[PDB]
């Protein structure tokens, strides 16, 4: 409904994945990012720790933190 902060959290990174042209986000292994979308596809539009947004394969990333 409103306030995206409700259903929106961060995610971790499993394998490495550098950008190709500009869309893709520079992921890595052990690092985590910030999710801004959640479309019906594995690739989202999340940003890393550099104020930059790109794509993040759902399978490649997981939960930003795990207790």
């Amino acid at each position: 409904g409103s306030m995206s902060t409700s259903e929106l959290k961060k995610v971790v990174a499993l394998y490495d994945y550098m950008p190709m042209n500009a869309n893709d986000l520079q992921l890595r292994k052990g690092d985590e990012y910030f999710i801004l979308e959640e479309s019906n596809l594995p690739w989202w539009r999340a940003r890393d720790k550099n104020g930059q947004e790109g794509y993040i394969p759902s399978n490649y990333v997981t939960e930003a933190e795990d207790s």
